[PDB]
């Protein structure tokens, strides 16, 4: 029974590191990188938290566990993952692992401890269950003052980005690292196999390091995407409408959108710091050369690519595409260009720790991908599939499926589906559905979400049925 | 020995705008039909919005039973039709020989009144494809941010919220509606079977779209507007503030633009009155009317500038959860009925006029013994009304109201903020009390009503409602 270690960020980009020729130095995550398995095309359950979360950490969709949305904000309709569900952590505590959780679970006050995790330290350990949504009335008052030409403290816009006050000792980040090296150091004096979770704050927006972070990277060097800061053509509703109220951007100047880079890059390079603290006491406690370790962040997030902010109801790959580095002490390091799902971390984890199955596996192990390369999967279909099922309360029942070449997203909440050549335009500028040059390739990727959409049982593939009638 | 039913089904027209009601816009036809029949002046609907409504109307059971709790084929809801398992008073009425005939819009799916038995006689949704793309308003999006820009429509006007038509009542969709509602009529007088008539009127649902002389014959200058106009939302819930549907955004509207919008509305109403005149002397002239069990209803209210809100949205406001109906019984002699109903309660009474068949729960009731009784059929019961607002195009909020004679309290479960108003000092529901000292026993007992209600409706929120209210529970 291998020791596991999952570190998992909130909203942490794909791109933004070194080793995947990225802006920011990240020599401790390069390191990790390395030594482990790539997955360099993973891809996202959904742009939201809860969901791909509970997705990670129980190996079904949504609609198989009925959470299939953010929980406690406005206005959602859901409060907490069902204890039905007692998901990986209930699993290994079931064979004998000692599971220890810090940070944020997203999924329900007091979840970890109630699936049998030492809840050590985090936002929902000591919470009531069932509390009413968060509804951000501040928030929307600061956007308000935003909107009238107002800006906070240093000329910033807090909702954006934040120079906080201290040192890094002084951060969130500082606290989940203590907890994660205190879970190491109390692994080490035990008999039994562990597993443990740390859930980073960071890099959740708005952007809020403290100095030499805050002002790391100049705003004035950032590199800006193609996708950057234009007007969005034939793109659907959903992604214009203000659903959270900082998705007001018609205030933000190009300084603000650069802050907004710079101030993220610093996130990260924070974020490299405290990763090299984690691997630096699992290696001075000795557990290092046997560490089963996976890094993920649950999205992605947007940084005004087609003029959006943070995250929404749609599929681009800035907040489609996620890090994800898995270590296996046994594996000779590879680079895996194939594309894999965040429902593949419940299977692998599965594999691993040999869990007992708790019902449906809507995705596959990657240890034949660890063990063989791409290789492994010579022959078969390179697809991921996404869904984005509600965002807070509004309904969208979004899926879209990539390959390496082209990405379809079905929207149909609305009449505008989204068709991007990912070849030639992998900005997704333009959107290609009523082109008759790329008939062909729509009427191949309806079929493919066909199979997809049947495969996992989605109930959706009814009204799939009936808005593709014209491609079956 | 089956009696002759016509219903007239308006669209977002509020309760107060009738002469009948000491309102505004001289209604003769439809003041007759009040004088004539029985006045449910304090009638409420079921939800603020068209599907919903038009569901509950029709099979006498809530949304969460029937699935119907979304509009259909709109900007973002995830519903197309009412299931064809819900065969509503329509399948009921064909089931027992009535010929049941449906003009204008059925808003619950492409062919609906059709697939239960009804002739279909004409409507927007008689001929269409099912399962179709929802309508997504990209062209009013366009509209409103010209209207944020300083812009205006042809001769100063904002056709989003009113708009002055080219040519005359004879070439409006109005006139069509009537004209196939007089064939309706017709062919009625002429068959042997009992008939089941259904106008469904496109007006008044906004943007308010007349011809002349109904667009200028009640000028804008002289718009009263009430106390709850134009003003800033204190202490409301966040869904209050939100653009759902892009004509939400009144940042843009001059007082002169809100009252254009009344006077518009104004003159859509005195249209209907003609609309209504037409059909009722077309009843008379086929012999129809003296035997006619009719009713008037529209499905909801609509907002003009109060709490400065347009249309309608989440919430439960009485502008918009206040309807107009009246009930016509040929045998019962003419009452006011001050006690609240439901439009769950119109399936029921239909059910009772026609002999329909049980095909499940009737979560209202029959208002034949208000019509004969008056108010005191219920002497000694709750006078309460419930509403809710689960869904608004895709945005859930599993909203419920409670309403009293003196009070309404507001559960938004979506939200941190609930509502609790005094109708009797504050009827303009300006002033949220929900967390006032002085309002603790009215709210504790609100609460326990509520409670009450969704446990007699099987709603399953009550599972949560019991979570929020713990401190009552
Ligand atoms: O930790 S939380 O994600 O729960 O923080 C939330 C909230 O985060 C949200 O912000 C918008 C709305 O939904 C998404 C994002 O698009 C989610 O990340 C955060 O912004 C707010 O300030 O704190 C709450 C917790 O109270
Ligand atoms: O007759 S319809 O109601 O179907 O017309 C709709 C639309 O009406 C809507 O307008 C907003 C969105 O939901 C409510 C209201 O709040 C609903 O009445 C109408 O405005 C538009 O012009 O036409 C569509 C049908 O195509
Ligand atoms: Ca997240
Ligand atoms: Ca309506």
């Amino acid at each position: 029974k291998p020791n596991v270690l999952i570190l998992l960020f909130d909203d942490m980009r794909f791109d933004t590191f070194s080793y995947r020729n990225g802006p920011v130095s990240t020599p401790n995550i390069d390191a990790l990188a390395n030594e482990g398995t790539r997955f360099d095309q993973a891809m996202t359950s959904t742009g939201l938290s809860s969901p791909s979360r509970a997705a990670m950490f129980t190996g079904r969709w949504g609609h198989k566990t009925g959470l299939d949305d953010n929980v406690g904000l406005y206005h959602s309709r859901l409060s907490e993952l069902s204890l039905s569900e007692g998901s990986v952590i209930k699993r290994a505590t079931s064979i004998g692992y000692d599971v220890s959780y810090v940070g944020k679970w997203h999924l329900g006050a007091q979840g970890p401890a109630l699936r049998g995790a030492n809840f050590m330290w985090g936002h929902d350990k000591d919470e009531e269950r069932n509390g009413r949504p968060f509804t951000p009335y501040q928030t929307q008052k600061n956007v308000a003052r935003m909107n009238a030409g107002e800006r906070d403290k240093n000329g910033e816009k807090h909702d954006y980005y934040k120079t906080l006050p201290g040192t890094y000792a002084d951060t969130v980040t500082a606290k989940e690292v203590n907890e994660g090296k205190l879970m190491l150091q109390n692994a080490a004096k035990s008999d039994k196999p562990f597993f443990g979770i740390v859930s980073f704050e960071q890099p959740h927006p708005p952007y809020r390091v403290p100095e030499p972070y805050a002002s790391m990277y100049d705003y004035k060097d950032i590199k800006l995407p193609k996708n950057f800061g234009i007007k969005r053509k034939h793109k659907p509703m959903a992604q214009d409408d203000i659903w959270w109220p900082w998705h007001d951007v018609s205030h933000m100047s190009e300084t603000d959108w650069r802050k907004a880079h710079s101030f993220y890059y610093g996130a990260i390079a924070m974020i490299d710091h405290a990763v090299g603290e984690l691997i630096n006491t699992a290696k001075e406690e000795g557990l290092y050369d046997d560490l089963h370790i996976i890094l993920v962040g649950d999205q992605g997030s947007m940084l005004g690519e087609h003029n959006l902010y943070d995250k929404g109801p749609y599929a681009y790959d800035e907040l489609m595409r996620m890090p994800l580095i898995i270590r296996d002490p046994s594996l000779e390091p590879k680079i895996i260009n194939r594309q894999v799902s965040m429902l593949d971390i419940a299977p692998t984890l599965r594999q691993w720790m040999t869990l007992p199955l708790d019902g449906d596996e809507d995705g596959r192990s990657l240890l034949p991908l660890m063990k063989q390369g791409d290789s492994a999967d010579a022959g078969k279909d390179d697809i991921s599939l996404y869904a984005y099922e509600w965002y807070n309360g509004g309904w969208f029942g979004i899926r879209a499926i990539r390959t390496p070449e082209m990405k379809f997203v079905w929207n149909p909440g609305d009449s505008r589906d989204e068709l991007y050549d990912l070849k030639n335009d992998p900005y997704e500028i333009t959107n290609q559905i009523d082109n008759p040059k790329y008939k062909k390739q729509l009427t191949d990727l309806v079929h493919k979400m066909a199979g997809e959409l049947n495969r996992i049982d989605d109930p959706s593939l009814t009204k799939f049925n009936h808005h593709m009638k014209a491609f079956l």
